[PDB]
């Protein structure tokens, strides 16, 4: 089927943690970007206006553009850079299948490094594996790391001069990231994307997760793991069984990610949480405020298209 | 079989490298913390005693605590620190087999990053894989990092804005490892961890490893490689055979990693040194004072249990 | 076979950048070191000449050194160092097939980590995989990172108090490197090294990868891939069909990677380049001066051997 969206490229401000406030250039005006889901097959229409200050383009990371490579958003390679207020669109099919994503392909090193100029599109297989078909929550992990000193300062960072001093998924660090909410009997498929500049060893405490795609295309072998090493431009999916009630936190194992603004805790950190678990007084998240579409787990569920999120929104 | 073991948590000093000695947080006073080693389907019972000024836990990574969540070892997730002074019972089953193991969960960009605060946990698989019951040798080697600026100085380090400067395997930096002694038609298990904050790119010279494992589980494709990366978190288990007799270095690849206070050589490095070839006067190993139990190789072959070993053992105040 | 090759290591200068020309130690004078290719079996000799004001040695990373420990090339190891002015003769027996390299032992942080003093070693099996069969042209990538206030000074450098401010493939920082030009219908096999002390994420546009070989041996789980991490020490080999007619980038997609000196662009970014594909005003390789041998392909078809490379060339 025709699949045609428009995307906005915005100047917004993310609360990436307590005390940090960072200026992005968000798609549609959020980080992560907005979600496209798509069937293998599709043809793909999306028509940028970008509405910064900036040139900006529109890699598609994982699509092969066959005979579209003019769509492939390489600024000097394919394309002249999409130039402040101006528009450009992008016509490409959607032939390879699996965890893909997009982001921006000017400046990369702090575009893509620090502004948030990326978010996910998925691609359904005609043909899904066995243990897809039995997938009963869909999860989205896209994680990154932020530079404090040029969070106000549009055009710097992303240097190896930079201090890359706080963490995140999803563009927030702990606490301020949300819980990964099953139930016993839940089978879970969680998709790791490396979309910044760092390197993310994922650990699931309670469960062991079953690696089953590369980059988005299934594994002739694949292999459990209980710590998975994600670095930029990867993605892994794994499963995991939902079968050991429990709070079991599931966190980047690196350990100087797990801090914020040298400060501890923070970082890519979450719960999995498990329904009709007693809460402790002491449990760092008792009281809350639940977002239950902060890993897109919502929006996969809703058919094939773009998709926002509110919670993922900054502002003007 | 029920297994039950008492350990603490000690405020001891260990030396890393030639003019570095470390404050860490030593389970039983020593880095790498005392090996466990059961079989699959034990029940385990750990009683910690913190003979620390500072709060801690202990989590069991690649346990599942099936129905046990509560013994995971998470503060503020599963139960509240142990505070100074104060003792903690953990309970578990060991159904997850495997190379495990163990670290502190508080405050764990410095406790576990450059305070010492792991050790090994191996669960022998009812059913292991031929290969494994082929082994003459079993060989730990877990790596770390340490930053120097924070040596003598409890609550600080971990953070991006340190510099880690040594390198170790073991909690100990090149010269003062040690090395991996074999013989013609050995078969070694070498079990690789990623215990502090860095990435090692393990490779064996005159060998290639056979990767039979990652974080303890058997891989249904197994695969050779000279490097191995190890980052934190993780385990590999791989194989070597031993069949090309001579003197063979061991080590961390990552180039600033070979690295001790800015000078070289230090870092994770050993030799494969066979004991049948002549030791040339010229070796930097010549008469080296050997501990043969450096590896944990030694206490690997005593049975089910916990190990602790002097060589690891730090100086108390 | 017998082979026999005489080498030299030289201090050279090797233009890396624009803005950064570099004090190596080159092995016959160039960074890459000569290309090293010989067939499963063959015994090979080496006679290393050290015409430098340092000592070296000569590891063959990957070579069992089966029987021949004594040339292993690691000093108070397996021999005493290569003093400036002196030579020394390495012999060893091909017995380990595949992407193999080799590089210096002494002072190895400065020395491989910004010095130069690396090359690859290609040993082909007597039985190929099928896969291998059907390449068309053959690709060696060696990536490196280099710290520019060390540039000029021969024993300093490669400490973590250092800055690697500099990235390359075969020692050149885009756009001083150099297009891997393609027909449609090509069958390329890639070979990654972590020739110095970086990790790098290699993400080919318009394609996917079938890894193939993990330092050098043959995978017998192959699997896709549109990004491979590579670090110090492995090397990976991958095919690519070259089935899919236009330009696309190539490059480490480690963000602070594609920065040369804290400007963007720069590091390890090629392009594949097919044949006919019209090229835009705006192309910034257009008019390109071509170097065919940049990745040693022209070299790659000429046998058994050492190689050198005048593109590699440094300056005394
Ligand atoms: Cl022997
Ligand atoms: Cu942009
Ligand atoms: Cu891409
Ligand atoms: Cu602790
Ligand atoms: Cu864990
Ligand atoms: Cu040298
Ligand atoms: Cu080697």
């Amino acid at each position: 089927a025709e699949r045609e969206f428009d995307m906005t490229i915005e100047e917004v401000t993310i609360k990436v943690a307590p005390g940090l406030d960072y200026k992005v250039f968000g798609f549609n005006g959020q980080v992560p970007g907005p979600l496209i889901h798509v069937q293998e097959g599709d043809d793909v229409i999306v028509n940028v206006t970008n509405n910064t200050s900036l040139p900006h383009t529109i890699h598609w990371h994982g699509v092969h553009q066959k005979g579209t490579w003019r769509s492939d958003g390489v600024p000097g390679v394919t394309q002249q850079p999409i130039e402040a207020g101006d528009s450009y669109t992008y016509k490409f099919k959607a032939d390879r299948i699996g965890t893909l994503w997009y982001h921006c392909h000017v400046n990369v090193n702090e575009h893509v490094g620090v502004r948030g100029m990326w978010g996910p599109l998925i691609v359904d297989p005609k043909q899904p594996l066995p243990i897809e078909k039995r997938v009963t929550k869909d999860v989205i992990m896209m994680m990154s790391t932020w530079e404090s000193a040029v969070a106000d300062k549009y055009g710097e960072g992303g240097t190896p001069m930079n201090v890359a001093d706080y963490f995140s998924v999803n563009a927030k660090s702990f606490p301020l990231t949300q819980p990964l909410r099953v139930k016993k009997g839940d089978v879970v498929k969680i998709r790791f994307f490396g979309a910044g500049g760092g390197i993310h060893a994922m650990h699931s405490h309670g469960h062991d997760m079953l690696v089953t795609h590369k980059d988005g295309l299934p594994l002739d072998s694949p292999y459990y793991a209980d710590t998975v090493l994600v670095s930029p431009g990867e993605r892994y999916d794994v499963i995991i069984e939902a079968d050991n009630p429990g709070r079991f936190i599931f966190h980047d194992h690196v350990d100087t990610h797990v801090t914020a603004g040298g400060k501890h805790p923070g970082g890519p950190i979450t719960v999995i949480e498990y329904d009709g678990v007693p809460v402790d007084d002491w449990y760092v998240w008792k009281d809350k405020d639940y977002d239950p579409n902060f890993f897109y787990s919502e929006s996969l569920k809703q058919g094939y298209g773009m998709f926002d999120h509110d919670g993922f929104k900054g502002e003007f």
